[PDB]
């Protein structure tokens, strides 16, 4: 018995993301949408720089893997407008250049 169980070996990254929007969806909505399982470090929209439409997808992105893995595990396919919401690890988390952590 199963249904899709959570993440798999994602421990090497920790940054979550999300995608998929109708246009009027907005970070704020999904800020709420989706801290409410624990938190949102980020959340934007990716959408155009010179017109009044978008792309069609997000960008949350969650601080810590665990907020995330219960967030993505109740919100991937969730079709929160009727459009069915995405959500993934963003593959970030790692330090930058010329540091460690």
């Amino acid at each position: 018995m199963s249904y899709g169980r959570p993440p798999p070996d994602v421990e090497g990254m920790t940054s979550l993301k999300v995608d998929n929007l109708t246009y009027r969806t907005s970070p704020d909505t999904l800020r709420r949408v989706f801290e409410k399982y624990g938190r949102v470090g980020d959340v934007y929209i990716p959408r155009d720089r010179y017109t009044k439409e978008s792309r069609g997808f997000a960008f949350v992105r969650f601080h810590d893997k665990r907020d995330a893995e219960d967030a993505m595990d109740a919100m991937d396919g969730a079709v929160l407008d009727g459009r069915e919401l995405r959500v993934q690890m963003a593959r970030y988390g790692r330090p930058p250049d010329s540091h460690h952590s």
